[PDB]
């Protein structure tokens, strides 16, 4: 990888300095224990002076006992300042380790984890998959091991201090180290409670749904031994906003979810601690445009780490969800989700989005969504984007760079209607994706549908072509309509436009079968023979058993 090597180098340095301070601490314990024994030897001198009944040998033993006393008192005094100096040195080393650790955690949590979440958010719009949490968990486990080893080293150092107090700067250094450890652990625990698999963002009521919540530090802390219950709740955008500023009622919810409790399972030979909610269902939704109303599944859990007196209340909000009830609401609910996933700013307050965006930014969102909806690598070309910009901005320019600095508001996108129509831009664009997705994925993928050309453009492309040359185009006046533009010289007219076919027409007779019926359609623009493009789709009429055919037979 690239910057991942520097992260791994910092982990190896943190591992080394943590081992060094463990070695210094064992030495500090031994120095203090030997000092305690030597202090008791100085008390043993005074008892020895009271044990000389004896006659002439009393003077010889007294002079030696006094010399031992002088040397031991001088040793004890030097050792007391050595104990002091080593405590300060150990505390300075712990401070240094915690500062390097804070910088490393900042990279993992505010950079790498945020990028993974942004990829997850964009995947909701058709973007490339976030990928596995394997390296994030591997990094978080190391942060947990290093913070924990350092915490138990400083608690051992504190215990040596309470057993043999030496007043001075050490107490303030230890208080500062304890405040630092407490901040690192809380940030790590609260930030590694993440949603691995988001619930659906266009959420239909009474529909079984799933979500997976994982705790990246579960394996390396005392959490997997007593796996906590995770509770899912649906809350409104306002309730989510109040929860973030801690100004909430502690129970506010906007509906009920069935099978909303789940105990995290620990998977050994992976180290993963996760709650797999597989059978959730929105039983009811409480409402305050319904299709613009955002909710979030709040996941919350409470667990302790290593000790009774160390409990965390973790909370994580899913990506905003639009709740629907009928299915016909999915199309408008999708626009709200699309704009949010694409244009949410980092560090925003629960579910704020920019009012307007630049046309190239919207292009990137529509192309991503289009490719995922039609399941093709054939997305929106520069010419398709120009056609869409012309429809949106009511502009004539055929140059994509002329739209680069133009902005599109949420209202121009899915509120106000296009120039002379009773529909919005999004309704039209989603009408195209829906008619393609429903019946024409292989035709779109094959290049059989030009689509994003206007009536005048189709006219100019077909004028000088042989009779019977045609193209398939998206209708301007009918949502989800596909119209045939064709050239065929006749006294009354040479360039023709067929009345659009919609999903109802396609359900009665497929596009390819209708094209096969029209004998005046001979070449698909530019020069491809019709049967070469559509014959694989023609229906081979099958005889029926009700008509006496005992075996499958084509008529
Ligand atoms: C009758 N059967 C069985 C057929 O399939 C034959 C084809 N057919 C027709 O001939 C229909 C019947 C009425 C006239 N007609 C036409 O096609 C005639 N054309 C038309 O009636 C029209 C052409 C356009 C083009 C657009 C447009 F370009 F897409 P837009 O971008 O929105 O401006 C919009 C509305 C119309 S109405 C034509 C060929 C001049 C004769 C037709 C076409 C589509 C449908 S959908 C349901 N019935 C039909 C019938």
């Amino acid at each position: 990888s690239q910057k991942h090597l520097q992260i791994n180098q910092t982990f190896e340095e943190l591992r080394l300095v943590t081992q060094d301070t463990e070695n210094e601490l064992k030495k500090l314990q031994q120095t203090q224990e030997y000092f305690i024994i030597q202090y008791q030897e100085s008390l043993r001198i005074q008892a020895q002076f009271a044990q000389l009944a004896s006659p002439q040998e009393r003077l010889s033993r007294e002079t030696a006992l006094q010399q031992k006393q002088v040397s031991l008192e001088a040793w004890l005094q030097r050792e007391a300042q050595t104990l002091q100096q080593y405590r300060v040195e150990l505390a300075e080393k712990h401070q240094k380790t915690l500062q390097l650790l804070r910088k490393q955690q900042t990279i993992i949590l505010d950079d790498e984890l945020i990028q993974w979440k942004r990829r997850q958010q964009l995947a909701g719009n058709g973007g490339p998959p976030e990928g596995s949490l394997d390296v994030l968990q591997s990094w978080c486990e190391k942060l947990a091991e290093i913070i924990w080893q350092n915490r138990q080293q400083i608690r051992r150092a504190e215990h040596l201090c309470q057993q043999l107090p030496i007043p001075g700067p050490v107490e303030e250094m230890l208080a500062e180290v304890n405040a630092t450890i407490t901040d690192i652990i809380s940030a790590l625990v609260t930030s590694t409670f993440i949603i691995e698999k988001q619930p659906p963002q266009v959420l239909k009521t009474q529909t079984k749904f799933a979500a997976t919540v994982r705790l990246l530090v579960g394996g390396k802390l005392n959490v997997h031994m007593n796996p906590p219950q995770v509770k899912a709740t649906i809350i409104s955008e306002q309730q989510a906003k109040s929860l973030l500023k801690n100004e909430n009622t502690r129970n506010e919810c906007s509906g009920e979810i069935l099978n909303n409790c789940c105990v995290m399972e620990y998977h050994q030979a992976t180290g993963t601690l996760s709650a797999h909610f597989r059978n959730m269902s929105l039983k009811r939704i409480k409402r305050a445009s319904v299709t613009e109303e955002k909710f979030t599944v709040l996941f919350e859990s409470q667990f302790s780490v290593g000790s009774n007196e160390l409990v965390f209340q973790v909370k994580t909000l899913s990506l905003p969800v639009v709740v629907i009830v009928h299915g016909s609401q999915d199309h408008n609910a999708t626009a709200t989700v699309l704009w949010d996933n694409a244009f949410a700013e980092p560090g925003r307050v629960p579910f704020a989005v920019p009012d307007k965006v630049l046309w190239p930014q919207l292009c990137e969102a529509l192309n991503m969504k289009f490719k995922a909806e039609v399941q093709s690598n054939r997305g929106l070309t520069k010419e398709n984007l120009v056609f869409l910009a012309q429809k949106l901005f009511n502009n004539s320019s055929s140059h994509l760079e002329d739209y680069s600095g133009l902005s599109v508001s949420w209202s121009q996108f899915n509120r106000e209607n296009l120039p002379g129509w009773n529909y919005t831009f999004w309704q039209w664009f989603d009408g195209v994706m829906e008619v393609l997705k429903k019946h024409h994925k292989p035709h779109w993928n094959d290049g059989a549908i030009l689509g994003f050309v206007n009536k005048q453009q189709a006219h100019d492309l077909l004028i000088n072509k042989p009779d019977g040359t045609f193209l398939l185009r998206f209708s301007d006046s009918e949502i989800g309509g596909i119209t045939i533009a064709w050239k065929f010289d006749s006294p009354e007219r040479n360039l023709w436009n067929l009345k659009p076919f919609t999903t109802r027409d396609f359900s009665i007779r497929s596009l390819a079968d209708r094209l096969g019926d029209l004998s005046y359609l001979i070449y698909v623009f530019p020069d491809r023979p019709k049967d070469e493009v559509f014959s694989k789709y023609y229906t081979p009429v099958l005889a029926k058993a009700v008509d006496g055919y005992v075996k499958p037979q084509i008529k």
